[PDB]
């Protein structure tokens, strides 16, 4: 049940966002984050996938 | 054309909104502001709404 690609780059987009909005709802939040990764090229979220797919691999592998 | 209730109650709540969360998209702006406004009771209301009233009263006169 390892993060994907936009989960593992969210994670930090989204205290980003959450820690200087007190007031910006949670839900808009995720829209906002939804967008933003929806606007990027693959030459950006790259580093992200890769990522993604290194925890897959460790989770398949049962966690060593 | 003078602002109703909402719109005036609304132009000093938008600006400590916005003057705070600059990636606060507009369109959520207003859509808090529309709910938070709802959730108000009339007696919170009240000022904005004679204030309005008080503008109306002076468009109507032609501004004099
Ligand atoms: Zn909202
Ligand atoms: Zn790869
Ligand atoms: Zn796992
Ligand atoms: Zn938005
Ligand atoms: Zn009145
Ligand atoms: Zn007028």
């Amino acid at each position: 049940r390892p993060m994907n690609a936009f989960m593992v780059w969210a994670k930090d987009e989204r205290k980003r966002l959450a820690q200087q909005n007190p007031d910006l709802h949670n839900a808009e939040l995720s829209k906002m984050l939804g967008k933003s990764w929806k606007a990027l090229t693959l030459a950006e979220k790259r580093p992200f996938v890769e990522e993604a797919e290194r925890l897959r691999v460790q989770h398949m592998q049962d966690h060593p």
